[PDB]
């Protein structure tokens, strides 16, 4: 048993890490099939961060001008090209260690790896939730940008982040891998609102059902509550509303442990009218909402990939 | 910026675990040159496990009886030996990706990371701190033994851990890579006593530097305290006593905030006395002890491995 917050092995994504230079800035890109993956704002100088015009600083550019370094092994740059705020830099060689991959786009609650990277070169690795603010809470440095989230299932890597910025609150922002960013931001320096945050209920439940199932269970309270009923109490706390959909997602959870959606609703709604009390569950003094449900089996059913 | 607690690129790790069965048991090993180390319990039936004899288990064992498969590539065992508590099997082919590797035993209040394999195939991977009564606080299921945990020098991983059993509490117990297990468990499914853990001092004083660092900073106050003084503090509260050398590996920390380390073991000791009244530092309501300072320094430094 035990519960932690756990980030997938990295190795296929390791193996796609190149070193992207263009002048002075240098970042990360991800290497797949001939295409190497970057942030466009690899082509900005520290004065064209600030009102950035990507079609008139792309064009100064040729293909030449873009050095791609996988390790020491180094690429050569045959064609580029912007996608919304990704530059895609087609190179003379397919890399070799390429793994059977999709591109996704997440929806905000999901959750996904991060290999933060510098130089081309994997530092750690780690689990974010996608906020509904299109946000998410991760740890990068200068140098990090280009580094990628993903999922991975059995033998296929999904990646659906790739690191732009940071915003005035140290939260982070970036893009697909098609460029588009999640949520409402651009890639320029200029202040940024992400706009009120709001807490994961489906992710809360899926936590709490992780905790019984772990032993740790004083929580469990005798009351139920109705959908509407919990929603009321959601919207005081800032947490979103519960949807049926919401509760069929966790019916593999409620039938392992016998808890009804409902009665767990009312659970969580003690918790956020009375507080933990100093109490913790599953070692957090805070309700935590970045695992979803299928994390939860996951974790609790030993699923492996490679 | 941001913290998160991160986990080393699991790559070099990956390519070193294999499946091992013996009769009715499969478990983890790990192969580096032509070596799979595996826990020796691999051997036992259900109900040896109450009371093994570790050497007359064996002894009814030949080569052909361990079958070791890597991926579904499948390696012939050429010989076998019990080293403590682990099993070692030779066998005929060199795992062309062993990395450079060291075996190391960790001191209590370090950290590594945990890759978690069930059937020889990674399944997650998360850091972990070797608690001072020597068990992990882990996410382990039937058939994870054999996982191993280990830290990255740039190039050399360093294996630490390799995993055993589940104690009376939840939590987590195993070996170095030589066999002996870190504290006093045995390899028997007996009620076995971890006896009272302790909080790692070092490693919340470096957690509290690394809020500072991430502008989270209201628990700064006024007071400064003494080494002896503190420790007072420490004893009612079940914290390790703060030493000389403890404030010198604070050296890099305390000098990059400018936070004398008796200033911030002051703030400590009104955080201990008066707890943390509803707020948070860095996204947690407990004070976190799972950082050892040099995590803390790689983390904000951007140390790279590969
Ligand atoms: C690429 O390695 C870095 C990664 C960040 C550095 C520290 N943490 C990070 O995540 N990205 C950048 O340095 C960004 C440069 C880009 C160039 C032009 C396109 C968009 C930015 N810049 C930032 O992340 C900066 N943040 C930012 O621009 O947010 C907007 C803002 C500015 C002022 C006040 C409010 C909001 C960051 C602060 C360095
Ligand atoms: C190998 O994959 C598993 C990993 C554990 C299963 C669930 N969580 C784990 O970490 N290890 C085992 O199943 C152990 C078998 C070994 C065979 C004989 C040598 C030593 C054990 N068994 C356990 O981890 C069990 N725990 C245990 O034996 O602790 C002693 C104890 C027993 C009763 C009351 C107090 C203490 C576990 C409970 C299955």
């Amino acid at each position: 048993s035990g519960f932690r917050k756990m980030a997938f092995p990295s190795g296929k994504v390791e193996g796609c890490m190149v070193q992207v230079t263009c002048g002075t800035t240098t970042l990360n890109g991800l290497w797949l099939d001939d295409v190497v993956y970057c942030p466009r704002h690899v082509i900005c100088t520290s004065e064209d961060m600030l009102n950035p015009n990507y079609e008139d600083l792309l064009i100064r550019k040729s293909n030449h001008n873009f050095l791609v370094q996988a390790g020491n092994v180094q690429l050569r740059v045959i064609g580029h090209s912007m996608q919304n705020c990704v530059l895609k830099l087609k190179v003379d060689t397919a890399n070799p260690k390429t793994p059977k991959y999709k591109f996704v786009r997440i929806q905000p609650g999901q959750t996904f790896s991060v290999l933060a990277c510098y130089n081309g070169s994997p530092s750690g690795v780690y689990q974010c939730a996608m906020r509904p603010n299109f946000t998410i809470k991760g740890s990068f440095l200068n140098g990090s940008c280009g580094s990628v989230g993903f999922n991975i299932d059995y033998d296929c890597v999904s990646f659906c982040y790739m690191h732009h910025m940071e915003l005035p609150t140290g939260v982070h922002a970036g893009t697909d891998l098609e460029g588009n960013f999640y949520g409402p931001f651009v890639d320029r320096q200029t202040a940024q609102a992400a706009g009120t945050d709001t807490t994961i209920t489906v992710n809360v439940l899926a936590w709490l059902y992780a905790a019984v199932i772990n032993g740790d269970r004083w929580f469990l309270n005798r009351f139920t509550t109705t959908l509407n009923d919990f929603n009321l109490v959601a919207m005081k706390y800032n947490y979103e509303p519960l949807t049926q959909d919401h509760v069929d997602i966790l019916g593999p959870l409620s039938a392992q442990t016998g808890i009804a959606v409902l009665d767990m609703c009312a659970s969580l709604k003690e918790l956020l009218q009375n507080g933990m009390n100093g109490r913790t569950i599953l070692g957090s003094a805070l309700l935590e909402d970045e695992f979803t449900p299928f994390d939860v089996v996951r974790q609790c059913s030993g699923v492996t990939f490679q």
